[PDB]
């Protein structure tokens, strides 16, 4: 150092870091990407729990995002950015356990609140790097110090043979913990506030805050959660230890493999050839449903998340959670016959049927009836548009919607502080057809502010519309309270109360308060559909 | 000797008697017999024809009421006591009455004949309800009504046996039917233009009419007003005749002959002591002796014979009122009294949904509470009372006449639907029972025009247009009036557009949709759920 910036060296754990002056529309903010907070997970350590990061001499670059974690590339649409927004944007490799810290720049002089980002993607995909979770944004404008990891996905982070020494199962998780407690001892330096940490992710990163909420020794490393469009609970985030055996062994026979020995076996395999087996171990033809998730150990999760949200005391939790209008619409176009992007996608009777079945893997032929019984209108039971609405709605509500409103309906009546939001705007740059409406996945670029960035285009109400989130979101983390203290003039966001069932309408227009998250729909998905299923 | 009166008829000659309308004169023949007296070695057995009589036959006033339970709920209370019996009774009882204008019409006359309900188990032609005076009068109807056995003495059924083949009480309506067809134009009625009008057991007993054979070529065109043949209270299977019947036997100290033998020698009062006793649960909306499936009156389920029936000329205006379970829950519901708001708990909602559906599983019972459970407000009280008004309402008539109106539709029917919501000024039910079970007919029938009864200008005038629906649809199988354009014109049910119409003070209202959603969960759904239990 000496003709370098000073403002961006720093020390952590590990030894000395140069971040980046990154230029936002507001001005500059601090960067820190790619520092290494395990070792390698590689070779004799594929399927292991990671390891602290052994300390490094030198100057450690940390100025370009780091190796992204090795899993499956989405091919249903190329070229389409509609898909590829999505897709890794680094190089894949299972060395691949770094995290990335945004400041404002210079750094903050006081401790300032934290907001660590887990991304979705099914627990099969995503990473840290993609551009919609930039957080210059967060960073500049509101001053957050802002930190993402990566965590290995897919066969590499879930796959489990329960019980195992080998493959103990849930050791993706255990990398966001890892990171968590990097964040705790390291976070100070860089002007955060360890007392002070907020977690927020979306789909199964939402899941994974929701699980990081019900394992005891997370609880230490984080003050607040923030859950968009997932939960721990719910037919797709978990599955049971037989289950996940039953699966990593299928894929080990799959790809040509006593748990040691199996492991063994799987550990010289080309990590691209687990990927190319993953999708064949899934039980039935289905959408909504991943292959490796985390598993019911009796260790991180000490039981299902069901009955951890039913028996859970939750009296110093602040909780935000939420949906967007359209959650099961993406899905459809990855599997329901009748279903694509590049038409209207009406479609008949006997193909609803047939997507309830793919829908709902796991309903027997009553259950299956049952739902389509209760999403028919009965008034114009042949309507191919409603029908695929119908189609949509079934995905939406069984695995995110009902889910929702079933974990703040249980962290409410144990003593949460919780908030709800419906997310109903659909962004002017949307390349997904409008049929699909606001679909999964299409919140997150509004809250981290992306309309602040003049080439892409969003118009100046969404540029508004994204400050607002932005606000939200931040005093949420700053004081467990999304409203505004310094504002009585915009109306105020009430918390969900198992009493009133209160959320708010996020989108263009002044925030709305509406009572009953989906009540008599969810009731049939929360309340009697496990019932028939358990007969 | 007025002539006017006098008329003779295939079993001889009846003097009837000249009655006050508040409009003119209507010519009544009361107490008409049309079969030998069902009593003695009788009792349980088919109906036999009136053997012919001497002289003149004074038809001047009503005959006995047919033995039957008498309500004790709420003794004095005008609410039940209007469908109470109101002459003794008897088992010789089988009378029927008509009424026409006076003088007698000048040319053959679209003849209505009414069927009573009272869920097979009670009931009577003679009750001021039913009074034909005023479509006589008003719309020159030429009105019959008969008699029928109920209870044990209509419906005790040892399936197979000869000496209660089940089903008289249905073939005692049938005997009527055909002595209206030999014998009606003598009172200047049309025997090639008669329509069947009942409320509950009696709109069930003429859709049985509709499904039975025999009782086809009596009649062209049908009413069934809160009550189908089709759902789960109308008929029992013969094995559940049979055991009742039994058990009924047992308790009164009694192979068929035998059994039925010494069941002979039982005083009236005796079978009627432990008629509700042989009900195989707890229950409301479910009555012990009701027809039987029996491979001959009905040769298969109703449920069966409308599925595969075909009904190209047929014409049937079927309805519901708002509120057809509100009248059950005080009969058995605990927490339900006309006496107080009946503010429910939820468990209260629960054990009466027991009572009100008591067929189903512990799963369906709990699929039901869902259902009707409103989960923004799980617990008010106000709620669940009306849902278990809705849920009796729903499962015993709303959802059977949606379903009854569907089918017929497809099978080539000609369909009109209405929901009564008009709740009399007269009403003496308190206000939380809405329009109750049973409480269009006193409009249907007139008694408005009554200047005595004090029902309001607008109730008059509405009654007025439902008599001329009811004999408009009689006199052409159209309840639209002809010299009325546009009032909007009521269109016919389809299954495509699902149209009906509610009925009220204010003109017609076009809607689509009989309780379509709730429906397919109790007609489509529940079944399903039962037959896996
Ligand atoms: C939009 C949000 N996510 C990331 C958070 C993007 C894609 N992943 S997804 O799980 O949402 C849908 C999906 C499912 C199955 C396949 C094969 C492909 C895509
Ligand atoms: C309201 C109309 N009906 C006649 C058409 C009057 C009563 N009969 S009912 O079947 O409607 C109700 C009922 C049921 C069971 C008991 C013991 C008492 C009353
Ligand atoms: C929409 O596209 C899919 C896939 O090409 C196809 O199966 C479906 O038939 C299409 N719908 C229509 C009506 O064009
Ligand atoms: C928007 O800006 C212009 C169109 O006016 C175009 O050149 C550019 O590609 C657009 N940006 C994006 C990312 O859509
Ligand atoms: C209404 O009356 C019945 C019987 O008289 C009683 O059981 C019920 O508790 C009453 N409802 C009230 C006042 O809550």
């Amino acid at each position: 150092e000496g003709r370098e910036d000073p403002q961006l060296l720093v020390r952590v754990r590990g030894g000395q870091l140069r971040g980046i002056r990154l230029k936002a529309p507001g001005g500059p903010v601090s960067a820190f990407l790619g520092i290494p907070f395990a070792e390698p997970p590689v070779g004799s350590r594929r399927f292991m729990p990671p390891e602290p990061k052994r300390p490094w001499s030198g100057v450690l670059d940390a100025t370009t995002f780091q190796n992204v974690c090795y899993q499956y590339v989405d091919t249903l649409y190329p070229g389409f950015e509609g898909t590829e927004m999505w897709n890794p944007n680094r190089e894949l490799s299972e060395d691949c356990l770094y995290l990335n810290v945004w400041t404002p720049y210079p750094r903050p002089a006081s401790p300032t609140p934290v907001l660590i980002w887990i991304y979705g993607g099914g627990f099969y995909s995503g990473a840290a790097s993609l551009d919609v979770y930039d957080g210059r944004f967060l960073a500049q404008v509101e001053g957050a110090v802002l930190v993402s990891m990566n965590y290995r996905v897919g066969t590499f982070g879930f796959l489990a043979l329960p019980g195992s020494r080998e493959a103990p199962g849930n050791v993706g998780l255990l990398d966001q913990r890892l990171a968590l407690q990097w964040v705790q001892e390291n976070i100070a330096a860089f002007g955060g506030d360890p007392m002070s940490v907020t977690l927020f992710g979306e789909s199964a990163g939402a899941a994974s805050v929701g699980m990081h909420i019900l394992s005891l020794p997370s609880r230490s490393l984080f003050h607040r959660a923030v859950l968009q469009s997932g939960t721990p609970n719910g037919p797709w985030a978990t599955v049971s230890a037989g289950e996940a055996r039953r699966r990593a062994t299928l894929l080990a026979r799959l790809v040509g493999c006593n748990d040691t020995e199996l492991i063994a076996c799987l550990r010289t395999r080309p990590a691209q050839d687990l990927v190319d087996h993953e999708w064949h171990v899934l039980p039935q033809e289905s959408i909504f449903r991943f292959s490796f998730v985390p598993v019911v150990d009796g260790d991180f999760l000490s039981d299902t998340p069901e009955a951890l949200i039913n028996t859970g005391d939750f009296q110093d939790l602040q909780v935000l959670v939420g949906v967007v209008k359209d959650e099961g619409s993406y899905f459809l176009v990855y599997g329901v016959p009748g279903f694509s992007k590049d038409n209207e996608s009406l479609i008949s009777r006997a193909q609803f049927l047939a997507g309830v079945r793919i829908g709902v893997p796991q309903a027997s032929d009553l259950a299956a009836e049952a739902v389509v019984l209760h999403y028919t209108d009965w008034l114009h039971p042949e309507d191919p548009t409603h029908l695929r609405d119908a189609m949509s709605a079934v995905v939406g509500d069984h695995n995110v919607v009902c889910p929702v409103a079933q974990l703040a309906g249980r962290l409410a009546a144990q003593g949460a502080r919780v908030y709800a939001y419906i997310f109903e705007h659909r962004a002017s740059t949307l390349t997904w057809p409008l049929w699909m409406g606001v679909p999964h996945g299409y919140e997150i670029e509004f809250i981290f502010g992306l309309p602040l960035d003049p080439s892409l285009n969003y118009t100046t109400e969404e540029r508004i519309f994204a400050q607002r989130l932005m606000k939200y979101w931040t005093n949420f983390a700053r004081t467990g309270d999304p409203n505004d203290p310094r504002d009585s003039k915009s109306p105020q966001w009430p918390p969900y109360t198992t009493a009133a069932q209160q959320y708010v309408s996020l989108n263009l227009k002044p925030l709305e308060v509406r009572r009953g998250l989906r009540a008599q729909t969810c009731a049939f998905w929360n309340r009697f559909l496990p019932k028939l299923l358990s007969a």
